């Protein structure tokens, strides 16, 4: 019944919303959290992830992974990477095991029922895949936040997570594992408005205060009217996939240097005649989604 | 009147473009130049001459490039058939191409002009690129280039690329780096011009040589455009360029910095359009976003009726 | 006699090529076509006309492409410093070099050889503008490329680097190709004693040779003239048949001629690649041509 | 003299085995550990091969299994040169030893981090282990004294006209190493091809005898045919052992400092080492590139090491 997951992330404000949902909903069994460099350097995203788990009292092990992409000169986005909420001094620590080894070991010892949920650059995932290719058949599915079939964000062609490590993305998208891609085309619709925030503030508790603190800072909500929560859609998809419309496509990652480096090339119309390798997100029911967020928020209320 | 040189690879929608351009009082069609594309040049030349002969259009037609400037040639026979213009049946051809090569004609006409001519390429950009590199003095003489090509979203021939650009990406790179004012009627706009059966019946009602030819031509691309790209009618892509020159207020554009990707691989021939301006580069193209199809079909009927005798 | 069209971007050593081509009884120089390369076309044209005027070479000269077919133009640096020319009175023909190349090949009996010793822009455009010329070309003997180290970059020789897309056209044409690359041409080092010898021979061509090579010492190579040597007597130059591909990737090998020396790709050879030259034979030939100009 | 500490990373592999033999015996070298990577064959096979060599020569050095695949590209092997086992030729008794439990990448990281910066890495297969260690723990970069690697070519490659096998097998990994900023020495084909092991050379080592002599002959007789048929070589060069030679006495090898860039473009130069021989790019050199080797010196050294194992 519960879907077992390993959440790989680079917190990151909206990774934090993903952690919050994943750690609470009865439909999800969050086994571990693995951290990768992305939004910021690994030292920072690690601290950010540990801070979220400490504040929400989430008792799930957190593992540090790759501090660099597998080949390219490292890029970050844009002080911490998660300003807004107030955190107390960090007393919680990472596990000693490197995230790549933890991913490999856990998959190898499993009964093949674990789903990987990458919502940062794909560096940890790619290194685990090439270090121990025996994990490939043990992965049930990969539900990732990344890419765009239309316009990207960091460049016109590329979405940040893919652009941060295109060669790692190429590994994942050529793995043969069942893939689900929550790309910008879908995530940009899942718009957090002042009403959504007010709604979570009212529910309250640790999860409600955190969501609000993150999004009030991020959307500058004293002023003009909202913006997206990308990574959390992956969690939503696992809780109820009927809330998200997908389309099966053949997707290829462009690792050419030049104007399409890190692009996800999606064969929308099927002109290449190749078998589809990815379920690509098209539209989301935002009424359903926000209801789910509030639900997860309420799960933390003592 | 806007003076134009119409460069094309007829081609079903090319033929609609010719028909409009040759008739509307707002356009001064100086010449038609033919390039290889939808089919080989021998065929696109015959196709262009056949259209002009049937509609009694007395404009000179020049043969240009039979191959792209660098890549291995591809054709769009899956859409436009074996002849490149399946559907209508024409009388034996009495008229012929001029002796001057289209590239030389383009160069000479621009160089002798007062800088008021617009180029309207609706096939691969081979003729345009060769003319540009053979005589770079034409660049400041070109008022504007209004082209059918590219896509800021999904392509047709590949997921990344629209046929005209894919057929000669290096030529496209030349045009898009020329510094001349560019308007791009890409798939994102042109796909909105699907010509369904009721639209065909409209033009048959109008009648005359141009209504009959419109019907003969667009009935063929109904099946092909549906089977290949899932379209509810054969869009009429190339004619939107003529529409734009007649009244640009019918079409919404957005200024963007556009780059042509000439990398071999999954985005060869892609028009990369900076929709959101993330690169901080000055825009070099007016990119088509939406078209008022009520206005546009009215315009097509207007032009069709011009041929009633 | 081998009929040729000499396509060039003069250019100090292009000038030596013109001098040999226009005089030797084994060569029938039909026309000279000019391309941008060493310098912009305005300058290479003037340079070519200047050489023909001084040597009294009565061959028509045609202006061709002022830019490469796709890339941003590069030059190497008048583009022919050394000799002093009188005021220029010779003019280009009105016909564009690309049209002249097309027309001359189409009206020929298939016995003409193209000799490109600059960027390949004129050749590529003529090939794509009228593909019917392809079977009419007997051979193409070009100066360009390197199987080992380039000059302008580690990977690329200047003529190819100046228009890689044009080169890709020529090397995928199917026409018989001979490549005089840097690996061969760098061996043809003119020494002060080679110069002194052409000086002793004397006359206009000997003075020109001396003025050009006393300069570009500041020995050193004569690249483009090896193509003319090859046509006069191919036994002087050792070649090896290879499958050659032109890399048009942006990055560290843009414009590289990738030569399959050991045949590991299992593709049929498309190019006779120059390996070594007999410099004794070659310098003798240069002196021979110089003497053709004494009155 | 002072011993140079090394970690030998390899994909045995015929010349790999010669490299192990020299490294493990010469008093100028302190062989800390051997790490194995996929390359000549799949990792299962190159691991077995490496263990077999150590067992037969009684080399008591830990061996660690590393990357079974390159970091990004579709795997290729060199079975054309090395046979189906990856080390066709010699016979080996059943294994009574095994790989250590620690993954080679973690071992490389931990050993460098705990060192005093005096260890040299010697990669003579694809660079996959080295690249993953570098990106997993960038703190190892200043700990590495030097990297002396067999790979690349400034002229003609082998596997393709442009690329040498080790680089071609993992071009992205090579790009990591060549942009690391660590002092690099490149024993490329241009130098290593000069070490063709003709029959007279093998007979010389057979004359020397003992376990390393017999094994030298059993191993190098196999690449004689394969190197001729594939590449036109007069003997199986002994590429990987030149790296060990370089560390024993660098004066036996001439190098030239160059700026080297790895081409990761798909197409005809994928995996090429582009070497700026003439310095036309105006970039600082990042590699000492091998030009020529004194083969009289080098074969003397091989015999010296071979004679080391005589009982
Ligand atoms: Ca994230
Ligand atoms: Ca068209
Ligand atoms: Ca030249
Ligand atoms: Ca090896």
């Amino acid at each position: 019944e519960k879907r077992k997951i390993i959440l790989d992330c680079d917190p990151g404000h909206d990774d934090a919303i993903a952690i919050m949902m994943a750690a609470k909903h009865p439909a999800i069994d969050l086994l571990g959290i693995t951290i990768v460099a992305g939004n910021q350097t690994l030292d920072k995203t690690l601290i950010n992830g540990l801070n979220v788990c400490q504040k929400l009292e989430i008792n799930v092990p957190v593992y540090a992974g790759m501090p660099q992409p597998i080949m390219r000169q490292q890029i970050v986005a844009d002080d911490t990477g998660l300003d807004g909420p107030v955190f107390e001094p960090l007393t919680r620590q990472a596990e000693s095991t490197h995230a790549v080894k933890y991913i490999i070991d856990t998959l190898m010892a499993s009964d093949g029922d674990i789903t990987l949920v990458p919502v940062g650059p794909l560096s940890n995932i790619a290194v685990a895949m090439r270090m121990q290719p025996a994990i490939l058949p043990k992965i049930r599915e990969i539900v990732l936040m990344g890419g765009a079939y239309g316009t990207g964000n960091f460049t016109p062609s590329a979405e940040f997570n893919i652009f941060a490590d295109p060669e790692a993305a190429r590994v994942v998208f050529t793995s043969g594992v069942p893939l689900v891609m929550m790309g910008l085309d879908l995530t940009n619709q899942t718009v957090c408005t002042p009403d959504v925030i007010a709604r979570m503030e009212r529910a309250g508790g640790p999860a409600g205060e955190l969501f609000s603190d993150i999004m009030n800072f991020t959307l500058k909500t004293q002023f003009e009217a909202g913006g997206p929560v990308h990574d959390a859609t992956c969690i939503g998809y696992l809780i109820n996939p009927d809330g998200i419309k997908t389309q099966e496509m053949y997707v290829e990652v462009d690792v050419n240097s030049g104007p399409c480096y890190g692009r996800t090339v999606c064969d929308e119309l099927g002109v290449l005649g190749k078998p589809a390798n990815t379920k690509v997100g098209i539209t989301i029911d935002t009424d359903w989604f926000w209801g789910l967020v509030e639900e997860c928020v309420r799960g933390y209320i003592k």
